[PDB]
């Protein structure tokens, strides 16, 4: 049965994975459950969110209905209409480019972003992606660690 | 909360440790964010609820200062009434053995035991608990998956 993980994923197992995960690349620090976490799916095209959790949704403002299938870069303008390559306005380029790499190369990236909530306010995201290898090793999903 | 999640106990640790028990009696399956979770200590008198997540709270619409510090089986009377070794006038009494039996022999138990909300409502909760051994043998805490 499936009746503790009706989101469809069993998120406590990847977080498990995480911590136990060889050589720890970034400080990721006590995650428990309540924490605004999300998961992407690195095997389908522009790694769209699979999973969000709550928190998640309570802090960004958004339903699950509105980010699943979509990339997180949505959270980078105060409408989220954020285009893949575009220029951001209100976010460090830079910034952007080190957690773009660090996931094409299934690297551990941890920056501080600006993100932008449904009704608009602007926000100062903790954020920190690490991927998450599937049943076979693969790395098939990416969990997201947003933090106001 | 403010980091990704600090205050409280390890609860990320036991579930850790629950999952890689080579022992498994009952099927947990999979366990998202949704997953309501409490913690108990089965060495303090009369296994008082330690831990209470959101989800929990969340679902039985009570309150931390609520759950805190009680048995869980509150929980089996729409008033939170329910004082130990006494007959239950709704719930399943073999269900409630059967908790009280694997809870005494530190075995796993799954049941589906009949519960109510602060409000009255009843609902049927998928309840699930594990006892965590010591590195001494010993069992101080019991996990509880519950879902409605
Ligand atoms: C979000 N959480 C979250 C959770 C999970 C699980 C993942 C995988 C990712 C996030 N992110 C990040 C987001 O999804 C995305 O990865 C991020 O926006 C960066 O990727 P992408 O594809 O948007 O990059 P893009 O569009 O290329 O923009 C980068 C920027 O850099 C400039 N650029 C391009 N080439 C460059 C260059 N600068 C310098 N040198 C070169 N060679 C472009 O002009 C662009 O402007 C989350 N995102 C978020 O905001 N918050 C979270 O919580
Ligand atoms: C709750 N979740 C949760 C989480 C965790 C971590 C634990 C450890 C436990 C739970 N439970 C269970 C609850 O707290 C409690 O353990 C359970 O109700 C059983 O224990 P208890 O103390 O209530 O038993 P009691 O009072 O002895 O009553 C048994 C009952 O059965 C009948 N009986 C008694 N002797 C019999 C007999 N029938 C037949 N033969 C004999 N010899 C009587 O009718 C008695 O009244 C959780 N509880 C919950 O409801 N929901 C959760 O989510």
């Amino acid at each position: 049965h499936t009746l503790y993980a009706p989101g469809g994923y069993d998120i406590m197992g990847y977080l498990i994975q995480i911590m136990n995960r060889p050589n720890p690349q970034v400080e990721l620090g006590p995650v428990d459950t309540s924490c605004a976490l999300i998961l992407c799916d690195l095997k389908q095209k522009d790694t769209p969110i699979v999973y969000a959790s709550e928190a998640f949704l309570y802090m960004t403002g958004y339903s699950n209905a509105e980010v699943l299938g979509r990339n997180c870069r949505f959270l980078q303008s105060p409408d989220g209409m954020v285009k893949p390559k575009s220029t951001r306005k209100y976010v460090d380029s830079n910034t952007i480019n080190t957690i773009r790499k660090a996931i094409d190369r299934n690297a551990e990236v941890q920056v501080e972003v600006v993100n932008f909530k449904k009704n608009g306010q602007r926000f100062v995201n903790f954020l920190t992606i690490i991927p998450v290898r599937d049943e076979t090793g693969e790395y098939r999903y990416s969990m997201g660690f947003q933090c106001e």
